């Protein structure tokens, strides 16, 4: 099953209190953040937030498998540029759902890009975590996958 | 997984980040807000010198979801002054050649017993976190050290 962790590798831990409006650090206090809400949820847009994140977090991971799939394809790529773009709403049933295109830009022929994606895709461990809740929308060199 | 529960009806808020990522990677929101290095840890064959996904996916879930316990703490006018949270997440091998995540959510909050388990389990029905994982990893979630 593409969902079980079978042998933890690296495990991270991080703590928060005030929500999306106070600080957030991982406990080793490596990475360390003030959230705040943006302009466009009535706050102040002066720190980031859980979607913008969740957008660095997939668009770094991603981009990690894409390379990762390339090594072990022998492509030598030097970079793998992807664009994330996540969205909030409400669900309709009281809570809240997030979208999520992804762009990845490669330098290779489309079809071998689009092979190299589609793996990347389908090892990704944000794609695996949110397979079947969003429908993300994956292109490669601006063409849908 | 439930893709009506994670249906987006309409966007309050959207924005974008762009990764290059690898050793040594960076990452950016378009508007800045959000500037970081990039490294794989040293358990993942990296350096370990700066962030990667699943730390950013454990500060991004904690504060996810201590927002929602003190949103609906809110709602049910439970007077909660703050919603402590400690995300744990681990990465390894799926049994099919990729990579999944696991992920514990630990609330330590002045609330107890079933109104406890009932609050918290209505956060992790809104938490927009908590939609997108559904069923796919099996968040670990408790409430002052007890299984919700």
């Amino acid at each position: 099953m593409r969902n079980k962790n079978m042998s933890t590798i690296y495990q991270t831990s991080a703590t928060a209190s005030a929500g999306r409006n106070g600080v957030v650090s991982t406990e080793d206090k490596l990475l360390e953040l003030n959230l705040s809400y943006p302009k466009e949820m009535g706050g102040s847009g002066t720190a980031t937030n859980p979607e913008q994140l969740f957008a660095v977090g997939y668009a770094a991971c991603f981009s990690n498998a894409i390379l990762h799939v390339a090594r072990e394809a022998k492509v030598a790529l030097k970079e793998a540029p992807v664009t994330a773009t996540v969205g909030i709403g409400p669900n309709g049933q009281g809570g809240f759902a997030l979208s999520v295109a992804l762009a990845a830009h490669i330098a290779l022929e489309d079809e071998q890009a689009r092979q190299l994606v589609t793996v990347a895709h389908q090892v990704c461990p944000y794609s695996n975590a949110v397979r079947g809740n969003i429908d993300v929308q994956v292109s490669v060199n601006g063409l849908a996958l």
